[PDB]
């Protein structure tokens, strides 16, 4: 039986919120926060893991381009091919497209496998985020509504399942009979409530919220 809620940020599994300016990092940011989360799950540490290693480095090989936009999964993929990423004390965001300055020395996470959950199924998403931790995800955030946000739970009906702004959900649960994700962005925390996002759950996959769903493990 899965909780009615959860919320990774009570067991000391979520970093803080990252700001990426006006480098469309987002990707970089959703796979960092949901490898952090199994790194503290593994040893016991939170640490800030580094976007800008992603950018830099997880690049053409991978399909990322950097600023102008990537993949989560793929930049699993480029940690787990790198045997690991640095943290963000070490190698620290710029918000630009640089040359790939990865070393070892200050590599403060590994992977070893991602898992791409099946396309639009809120129930197993809701299961990963229980069972698993943290789960990347992408979301349709074109719409004007989603920068005004404040508080409540987001629902738009303009909004697609085309997803376009990587994010991280990092729990779920009810507000006043309105069922909701808790989604961490990287717009600062002057976006919405503290940097988080309460997005409408079980409407119909809403913002394509669990259209392309995916979370990394460490051996
Ligand atoms: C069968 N494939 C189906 C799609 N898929 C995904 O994971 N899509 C996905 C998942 C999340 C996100 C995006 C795409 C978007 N990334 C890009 O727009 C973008 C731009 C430039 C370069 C590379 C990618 C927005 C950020 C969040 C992999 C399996």
């Amino acid at each position: 039986i899965l909780p009615d809620s959860v919320d990774w940020r009570e067991k000391g599994c979520v970093t803080e919120v990252k700001y990426q300016g006006s480098c469309g990092a987002c990707w970089a940011f959703s796979a960092v926060g949901a490898l952090e989360a199994q790194l503290k799950l593994k040893t016991g540490k939170l640490v800030s893991l580094s976007a800008q290693n992603l950018v830099d480095c997880s690049t053409e090989k991978y399909g990322n381009k950097g600023c102008n936009g990537g993949f989560m999964t793929t930049a699993f993929q480029y940690i787990i091919d790198n045997k690991g990423i640095d943290s963000d004390a070490s190698y620290p965001y710029k918000a630009m497209d640089q040359k790939c300055q990865y070393d070892s020395k200050y590599r403060a996470a590994t992977c070893s496998k991602y898992t791409e959950l099946p396309y639009g199924r809120e129930d197993v998403l809701k299961e990963a985020v229980a069972n698993k931790g943290p789960v990347s995800v992408g979301v349709d955030a074109r719409h004007p509504s989603f920068f005004l946000y404040r508080s409540g739970v987001y629902y738009e009906p303009s909004c697609t399942q085309n997803v376009n702004h990587g994010v991280l959900v990092v729990g779920y649960g009810d507000l006043n009979g309105k069922e909701y994700w808790l989604v961490k962005n990287s717009w600062g925390h002057n976006f919405g409530e503290e940097g988080y996002i309460r997005m409408a759950r079980n409407k119909g996959n809403h913002c394509g919220i669990a259209s392309f769903p995916s979370y990394p493990e460490i051996e």
